[PDB]
């Protein structure tokens, strides 16, 4: 068979590209920290008693922790990476771990002599953050790369996020092209859906909350919009097509946005109410709120399109259409 | 003021528009066939009475006697159509005069030079005519087209009806296209709730069956669902503001589905059978119970509500809030 590696097997999209790589008859290797933690892993079992899954223990910040698990196979993708958003110290807990990993991951790769290709998974963080458009009408691709002087002199919310991935992608991009191996990065925006993983929050937390009515989650949400011109959606199972996708087309190379919707919070929040109303979504916003009506600035997934790729959720009603559910078991929603 | 045009007053739902018009400020210019009726036509005179309300006369199917009308009017509403769901020659009962006379009222929007917008009601059932879906899951927007070959070869009940929608919106669409006018089509849905006009019949027959014992209206609703995948409903009050919204919006554009619930025969049954004991309602059946236990298809709203609207009628008590008195009034219901 062919064999896939997949890096943080316990998380949201790492869970979900399992699930995917073994219905498409892959073999797969998958790296957590602690495989003792039942709680986190217990999909990994599931998984593991219907196809031919291994799970490794490794800690991307340790040099070579990666070699075993990479070994033999012929495809790496790297979801692990440090998530902390809101770092108190984001150069040392967020941007330095997060470019040192993935140049240990990519070492692992080129070490294994039978990576074909590498697929890194960074976000759509390292596209948007684009002070220097302003106005509407504006539609960013790949070369749009975030804008680090203005997120270290400024430091928005999750400024060091959005920093570790524009230099972790070229310090990557680098590396692969220094050492002659493949490297295809994945720029997601917001990733809704289900995925096996029990005991995960990350962005579900946010991409609930007008359900929820977690105000911590809505400010995310508000800060994406105004940050970058739009509240962008793609849904799981899109995202793990897509990576499936580049990992396999042998003409795909380099950067692509996976995006399948552009809209705002108002939007969303008006479909959410009219799709569920059991929640009291708030849908009255009122003046001074920057919201917008419309996107400002859209993201484009043209390059992954032409590439010959193709979304299957492509409304909001197709976005959101297993995702509630999800929350529900997670706890993250009450009913 | 504002002027509008709304074509056929003395229909259903034209009544209901006109009084929400009325209501919100605008000066209404309104056609009928017969101003001379007044058992048709005395709530014309009622509302004239109130507000700024000017009665014509006009038949759609003669070229140019839209023009007056809409003369002077900043929004046309195109609310009459031939409605011979049944005709025993669709083609030329149905069909030729529908396209034909939605060609001369654009036509007459056109000459008129002051229509910024033309809101042009439909029906889902230009949409839903769909025997390529098969199963459960589906979602019909504006893309999906009723099948009109499908339907000229089966003939179903009503195929004339169906087939008039779908023709008169594409022939309508490039009409305004090449004279750039705006055209705004909005497709409703089963339509409920109370209006001015005192003597119309149209859906409220059916919608109000399983009150009535109606066996030809209870073998409509079962039609819909059975042709469609669902019973879907809107309060007429919701398609009014819609109208409304879409002529106002001015970044809407296209096509609109226009639908609050997709519920079935079976639910809404068990509903009014416990809302309104006094009338006989049959919630038991079987075999014919080819009836859905839920939706197989249903008409997604997303782009109305995406755009900017929200449905204010939401449950199925909110829906038939105030049909009965209305088929009371009628003579469709005896008490
Ligand atoms: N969720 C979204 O909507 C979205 C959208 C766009 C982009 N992304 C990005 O895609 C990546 C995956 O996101 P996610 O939502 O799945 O986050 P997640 O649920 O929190 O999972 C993160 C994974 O990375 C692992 N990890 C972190 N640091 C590690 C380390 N030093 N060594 C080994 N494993 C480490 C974690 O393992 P531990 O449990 O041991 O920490 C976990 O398996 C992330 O980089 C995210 O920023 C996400
Ligand atoms: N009612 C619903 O539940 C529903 C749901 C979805 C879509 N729709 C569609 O919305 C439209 C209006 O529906 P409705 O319920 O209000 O029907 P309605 O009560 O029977 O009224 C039909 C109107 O159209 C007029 N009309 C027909 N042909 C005309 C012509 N050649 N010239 C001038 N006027 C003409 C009629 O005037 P006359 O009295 O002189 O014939 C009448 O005013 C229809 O196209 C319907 O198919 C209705
Ligand atoms: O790691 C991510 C991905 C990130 C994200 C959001 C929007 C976007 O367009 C791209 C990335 O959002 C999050 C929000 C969280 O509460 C926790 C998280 O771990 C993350
Ligand atoms: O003109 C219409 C609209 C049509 C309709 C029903 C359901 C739907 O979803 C869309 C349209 O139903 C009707 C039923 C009638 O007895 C008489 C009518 O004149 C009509």
């Amino acid at each position: 068979l062919k064999t896939a590696c997949v890096t943080g097997g316990n998380g949201y999209i790492g869970s979900a590209l399992i699930k995917m790589l073994l219905e498409e008859g892959y073999a797969v290797k998958t790296t957590v920290r602690n495989p003792d933690d039942m709680e986190k892993n217990s999909h990994l079992k599931g998984l593991q008693e219907l196809g031919p899954l291994t799970v490794l223990r490794a800690d991307m910040d340790e040099e070579g922790s990666l070699d075993d698990a990479v070994a033999g196979c012929d495809y790496a993708f790297l979801v692990a990476a440090p998530v902390n958003l809101w770092a108190q110290d984001p150069e040392k807990q967020q941007i330095e771990p997060s470019v040192r990993g993935t140049l240990n991951a990519v070492r692992s790769c080129v070490k294994a002599g039978t990576v074909r290709r590498v697929i890194l998974t960074s976000s759509a963080a390292g596209v948007y953050i684009r002070p220097d458009l302003q106005g509407d009408g504006h539609a960013l691709d790949e070369d749009s790369w975030s804008d680090v002087d203005f997120l270290r002199a400024n430091k928005p919310p999750t400024w060091g996020y959005c920093v570790s991935k524009v230099l972790l992608e070229k310090a990557a991009c680098r590396f692969a092209e220094e050492h002659g191996i493949s490297l295809v990065t994945v720029c997601p925006v917001l990733t809704v859906g289900a995925a096996p993983a029990p005991k995960v929050r990350t962005s579900i937390v946010d991409s609930l909350s007008m359900l929820s009515g977690d105000e911590a989650g809505l400010a995310v949400l508000r800060g994406i919009e105004t940050t970058s011109g739009a509240l962008q959606l793609v849904h799981i199972d899109d995202l793990c097509r897509a990576e499936l996708f580049l990992a396999e087309e042998a003409a795909a190379g380099g950067r692509y946005i996976c995006c399948s919707l552009n809209t705002t919070v108002v939007e969303l929040a008006r479909f959410l109410a009219h799709k569920y109303p059991q929640y009291r979504v708030k849908t009255n916003f009122d003046d001074d709120e920057h919201l917008l009506e419309r996107p400002r600035v859209i993201m484009s997934s043209e390059k992954l399109v032409r590439e010959g790729f193709e979304y299957r959720h492509n409304t909001l009603d197709e976005i959101y259409d297993n995702v509630v559910e999800y929350g529900k078991a997670l706890g993250i929603l009450p009913y």
